[PDB]
């Protein structure tokens, strides 16, 4: 299980498989999942950790990709930068 050590040693695939290694349960099975969410927390210095995951849902694109998303509007709003490529 990959982690990274900042957001930008990785790029938005890596982070969109990131994220969807958490809506995998990809994982320890249990842990990795709980440490890949704070991972996310931790790692975009996003506004809605908790709730750019799994909570955001009514109007809101928490999809695996939205989600990741969520963070694409955030960190290109604050105009972040700061993931990888490839």
């Amino acid at each position: 299980m990959e982690l990274k050590h900042s957001i930008s040693d990785y790029t938005e695939a890596e982070f969109l498989q990131l994220v969807t290694t958490i809506c995998n349960a990809d994982t320890s099975s249990e842990e990795e999942l709980v440490k890949l969410v704070t991972h996310f927390e931790e790692m975009t210095e996003h506004p809605s950790g908790s709730d750019l995951i799994y909570y955001p849902k009514e109007g809101d694109d928490d999809s695996p990709s939205g989600i990741v998303n969520t963070v694409k509007q955030w960190r290109a709003a604050n105009g972040k930068s700061g993931f990888k490529q490839g």
